[PDB]
């Protein structure tokens, strides 16, 4: 039944709603200017950032990290903290994908480890326009120009993500489309070191049918959107390998210590 | 609500299975016989010690270096390496505790820094009986009468752990009980130097309620088990102060030591 596929789409939207407080629909209204209530703080330069360490921290001192050290470094570390948070959220959502928790425990672990980054860049696009990105739970907005202005290695971090987002966003996907897409990415039977490939493909098969039916009904006038969407999955992998290269350059060339243990042993045979 | 609290237990039990390779179940299987494999190498004197270390012949080099010392200090070296490795495991599991990674970064660090040792000994009981302890992934045993025999300082190290374990093990906790208990340990709002106490206590509260239900549902005949388990937190805090106490006496009677930088930080300014 098509009814079951819609039931599955529906189940995935609701779990997505619970796992991810800042949804695309909310982020876009923020990025535009709907129901004017509490406009976000704008970080457009080194000075406004300084002025802003005490606009997302000073209220009560519970930050992503302390002061001092280069601004490029501080932003880097703040994004470390932020990604481990994104990961817990993605992990929670994953357990709500039917069949996922019943997979071999270590295949769960492998799936998450290779899948999380592609889900971050997909979902970070919902938070982006062509001019910058919502941060601090939609409380701030950091310009693409400022990120790009940071000294050499760190100024190149974000541009590729911005470039992906602009084009991905032109697809006009809504959270109900993204909910199933994110689930398709998780369940990829081609990740390195997976034990049982077939049960993962059997799940991704059902989520592919659901994704297809979703897009046909929700986006009838977008000829071959399903296909276009699956092709973006190769774009995502590129953004990831490229982000992984740059992290390897940073860690080999820089002089700043003590980092987030999460993706530290996860630096072992990645993308 | 009961179902939230049941899901919390279930969640915590999964990450537990994911972060910790030698669980309590599997370990008692090795101590009992219930397992369909091997039989651990018993170390009781200097000769069977000089047997157990060299026994590494079909079980080659473990994550650690070459045993470039003597007897006591030779174990002193390996257990340091085991500790480092348990910490990694405990850090990984902590990140999976809902709300942990959203806390102030410095309080995450402080919570780990104190909580780690308590969880070490708690989980060390799982691998213990009154006669000795599984070491090396449970491929070895190592009598309490051997460990007790050692030199003036090294002679009071595992004893307090064994005595703790004997009584803790009479509580009949499983892996699913222990999953919640260890989370309640890390989320302790009284650790010195904590910056925002209340959000930590908030989470412990929820964990405490989940512990309660787990015990009540899992051990319905065990009178006041909740209270008796939590009383065990005082015992654990004593083992830690004793441990860290020999670790000082060691700096007066022995020569050069030096620790993995992860253990140096973890023992830094520790009561
Ligand atoms: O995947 S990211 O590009 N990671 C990242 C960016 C940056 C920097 C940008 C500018 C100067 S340093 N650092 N990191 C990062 C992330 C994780 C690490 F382990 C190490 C570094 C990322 C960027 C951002 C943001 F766009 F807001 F910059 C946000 C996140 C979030 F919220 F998902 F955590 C992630
Ligand atoms: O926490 S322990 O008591 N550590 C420890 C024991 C011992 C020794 C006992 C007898 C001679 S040396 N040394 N250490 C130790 C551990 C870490 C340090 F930084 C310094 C010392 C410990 C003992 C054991 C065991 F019983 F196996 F000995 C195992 C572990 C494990 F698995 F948690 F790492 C930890």
């Amino acid at each position: 039944e098509s009814a079951d596929l819609r039931a599955l789409a529906k189940h995935l939207y609701d779990s997505y709603i619970k796992s991810f407080p800042l949804t695309k629909a909310k982020a876009r209204a923020i990025l535009t200017g709907k129901t004017t209530d509490k406009s976000p703080f704008v970080i457009y330069d080194m000075n406004s950032l300084m002025m802003g360490e005490d606009k997302i921290k000073f209220k009560h001192i519970t930050p992503l990290q302390e002061q001092s050290k280069e601004v490029a470094i501080r932003i880097f570390q703040g994004c470390q903290f932020r990604s481990v948070e994104a990961v817990q959220e993605i992990t929670e959502y994953a357990k709500s994908i039917p069949g996922f928790v019943n997979l071999d425990l270590n295949d769960q672990v492998t799936l998450l480890k290779y899948g999380v980054h592609e889900i971050i860049y997909t979902m970070l696009a919902s938070l982006m326009n062509k001019d910058g990105v919502l941060i601090s739970e939609g409380q701030g907005f950091m310009t693409r120009e400022f990120l790009k202005s940071l000294r050499k290695p760190f100024g190149d971090f974000m541009e590729p993500k911005f470039e992906f987002a602009v084009k991905f966003n032109a697809l006009e996907l809504d959270d109900s489309d993204l909910a199933i897409f994110i689930a398709v990415i998780i369940l990829s039977g081609d990740r390195p070191g997976l034990l049982n490939v077939k049960p993962i493909e059997d799940i991704q098969d059902n989520l592919l049918q659901a994704l297809e039916l979703q897009l046909k009904l929700n986006h009838p006038e977008s000829s071959q959107l399903f296909a276009k969407l699956l092709q973006k999955m190769t774009d995502l992998r590129q953004i990831v390998t490229e982000h992984v290269q740059l992290l390897q350059v940073i860690k080999k060339t820089e002089t700043d210590m003590s980092l987030h243990p999460l993706l530290q042993e996860i630096y072992k045979d990645l993308y």
